[PDB]
């Protein structure tokens, strides 16, 4: 029951996860971005994911994040705990602590960097699919492995599997859906086509972060092209350097975020704000809350590592 | 003259790291392997690489590792922490306490995963150095990054810079070596051939940890292109499934570790045992401390998670 | 307002954290023993407090357990995470986060045997109550040091200060509420006098781990001199060893939580697991959930530390 | 053999732990330090007791003191590790980290707050002695809890322990020594009688981080009663404030450590210092190291938590 609610939402956030100054958790950013999310027909969060700097927090942070949006808003929105990881141990534990604070579910990844064999991934993928509801996430270009088909038809049967977020495009999917798996694209500029031509549910997604009625409307009812063609500067523009880069800059220029960076990320040049401040213009009325978009100066970026 | 005594060193072997059956670390058999790496011409050790499962310890395990390695054998060998990471604060706390406990220099890998920017590898590069000696990481088949050749002929006149542990191959290294950038080649399988045709001061070595008397032999004097072709199936079969799931097999097999795995790292199946078996059994005279090769049952491996 | 409501809370139980076999915590049973004491009127609980065995935790699974409280209890029961410490940074860090995770309020300790000066305690506890409301906590024969007065008298005026946590007694809580100190009693066999003629705005208890609804009615009404009086021998029986040792032992015997013990607490000997089992069987019908209550062998314990 | 030798040191000091500005440790200062107490013969030093302020330490910063000290003087002095705790699976956990980086024992508390039954403490002191080589450490106006003589009398025959460190008075000192339980002096002020009529072996020290060779003076050869009354108001002065205060204010007045606490610590009163430093300056030439001797203004000290 839980499972097949979960099974049918059509955009969910990965929801930035936004700093103070020294570097600490925002928390009255990150709730005001919450709410303007629910209000524009966001229906879940992934909380901490790559998207959010799981990898740069510490678990009690983390629990702590995923505790305080399950206690404000997890009866307004799904509330997905980034707690996977390339360690079993490491995995098990953040995800059982994520669940006993009341997520709805988890999203796991497959053990990047310290890849293991097709056995280990059953294993790791079992173990953590015990503990509650999961989306299995595979990004290849991340974490340097692919997770091969014949893995996810084996876990796919699991009674807390969800579906894949899947990164390695529309072709995948297509072929995963067609054999009755669930998926959600995890790449924006693919996913209209994955949700429309498909079979995609929907998809887990980073310029939703910016603009959530405009994903949403991507994402329900009839393909609209339009709208898809007039995203797509701005989509590619989201991934000029690697997520979360445009997007920590892109808030902070919308006035949503302090313009803080935990490292390794730093801001984008002012050349490629410069541009973005044009395509953010341009969809200004669908980011909420944002009073005007500032292209800013280099200096106003504080660095904390 | 620290910087310089170990930029020279041609052997390093990125040690296994040891379990007892409940999952803790086996200290009786780490110092064992140890010490049979410097009887048999082992000049240094990367402690907790991925090879050693360093993404599988807590910090404070690690820690423990490098200072008992520094206490035991720093006299006897070079010590070398892998105290990289993804999250900038994370590495540098890490490297260091590693420094602090005597260590003689760092491994520092680009953040795999949580990809960044050109920008933010030479923050995150030029940060770690300024802690002490370190030899840098490329290895995008992992990380899902490869560290570019600009990156590198900028942080390359760092004084902490020792050289590249370069994965990507012998093309790479001659380049990198002719233009004065030192590198060890972190593939065995090259390693021989990096040494004496490409100007790689040597090795990074995970079959060292089985044969390290062998792998000393292909690092000095004349070229041994039997040697190394002799080694060349051995070689594949330490890489049949991801390192380090065949070493971890091969010492349980050769009676050199207990056959206890942290997840998501499981056994060989039987099947790749045989095989190996057969490889190991043609070199037993040159694993030290080897009685005998045993293939094993599946029954026997034990899986911590 | 929200110290104002916290101010008046009469009952607080100092709940217990009970244990899976391997020593990580029982949610099932918690939540079982935390709705017990809900429907039997207990209005607060302190989260991993020395009862709940807060020192033998990482700080990552107390504000999990602090976090599942609010989440599953919050508009029920006040919460209130002991989040302090011996070390100021380690307080400022877990109090903080508790508040994170939104508990109502902290309890607050001073410095347990890395003892400081007045002045240090003056600053660690104005620091600990800027991040929220707060109980502070005097219990010498632990900590090896007393609060003293003059301390009390500067931070109870400290817009977020609760009121104390007492366990020097009756005497010490009546000339602080004389002063306009609220205090809560620490010592369940003194907490009804306390109350009834002391000043004390209730409890702080262990007993009512065991019997909710009789703490219940010490604390609410009239004065009942005859059920206190009916409760010392099982009262003191709670405290033949350390708390929580008997408290641990108790709930195993009773069915409500398993016979699993963090290290350095064992359980009581069969000897006193017999004179307690007469006790808990007197009071059985006020033991909410417990369906027997059984000595126990002393094979059936297990320990957990190594 | 270790055992033996360990039960004969006469004057261990219980190192201060100095810190820089910004609260981190202050490694330069604490060799500097550690040094000089050995050219004045201390024969030993607990790193991070209640002195060195092991509590407020995390466990990564306590083993990597552990692990310095070791490495830079554990050939010329005894290292002896605070590793206990109230908590048994951390003193077990500290403990094992600490002998795998080589100290030579362990510093045993009782637990403090979490106080627990007869039985718990023989559980407790039996775990803990199994792991090396102990001195156990009464001190019940910190812990609330004395530890009897029946669990003294029982522990006292395991073959790790090394003795008392007894703080209830040389009275029990007296009948611990008369029944062959080898007991150190934890008061300084009592710590000459206990040595030269009570049986001690010796002291493990606070004020010895001040004048190390007079502490030696009064440990060794015929009783030196002149030199014991001669430092009867200094080592008051000592304990005015608990300790670690007075040694903190003092260290930095002598310019031996930087002016900073970590709270809840914080310096002796203007007042105070005045007082000391006409007692500290009676005894300069047997500070080591020693500056000026400064009242020092309020101003100058920093809090850091
Ligand atoms: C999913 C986003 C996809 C990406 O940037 O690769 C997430 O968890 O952030
Ligand atoms: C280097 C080993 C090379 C590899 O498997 O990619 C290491 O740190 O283990
Ligand atoms: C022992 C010193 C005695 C004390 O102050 O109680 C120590 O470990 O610091
Ligand atoms: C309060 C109970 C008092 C005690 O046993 O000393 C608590 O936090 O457990």
């Amino acid at each position: 029951s839980t499972v097949d609610r979960l099974k049918k939402l059509r955009l969910i956030t990965a929801i930035k996860t936004p700093y103070l100054a020294n570097g600490k958790f925002d928390l009255p950013a990150y709730d005001a971005l919450v709410s303007h999310q629910i209000e524009n027909g966001v229906e879940g969060l992934i909380v901490g994911g790559t998207t959010g700097e799981g990898h740069l927090m510490s678990w009690d942070e983390h629990v702590m994040l995923i505790a305080h949006t399950v206690n404000a808003f997890g009866d307004k929105t799904a509330v997905i705990g980034n707690t996977g990881s390339n360690s079993t141990r490491e995995a098990l534990h953040a995800t059982e602590q994520g669940f006993a604070v009341g997520m709805h579910a988890s999203l796991q990844i497959n053990p990047y960097y310290g890849k293991t064999s097709k056995a280990g991934l059953l294993n790791h993928f079992n173990a953590v699919l015990n503990e509650g509801p999961a989306v299995v996430y595979n990004v290849p270009g991340r974490t340097g492995q692919d997770i091969p088909d014949d893995v996810v038809m084996e876990i796919c049967q699991h009674s807390n599997f969800l579906g894949m977020k899947e990164c390695t495009g529309n072709s995948r999917i297509k072929n995963y859906t067609s054999k009755g798996v669930n998926c959600w694209s995890g790449n924006d500029d693919e996913s209209h086509d994955a949700r429309h031509s498909n079979g995609a549910v929907g998809v887990i997604s980073v310029t939703s972060n910016v603009i959530p009625g405009l994903m949403h409307k991507l994402m329900h009812g009839s393909p609209d092209p339009q709208l898809n063609a007039d995203l797509k500067e701005l989509m590619a523009w989201m991934f000029c350097e690697p997520n979360p880069i445009s997007l920590n800059t892109a808030l902070a220029m919308c006035g949503l975020a302090r313009p803080v960076f935990r490292l390794p990320y730093v801001p984008l040049s002012r050349a490629q704000r410069e541009k973005g401040a044009v395509l953010l213009n341009k969809v200004q009325e669908h980011i909420p809350g944002c009073k005007s978009v500032r292209v800013m100066e280099d200096h106003e970026f504080i660095l904390v590592g």
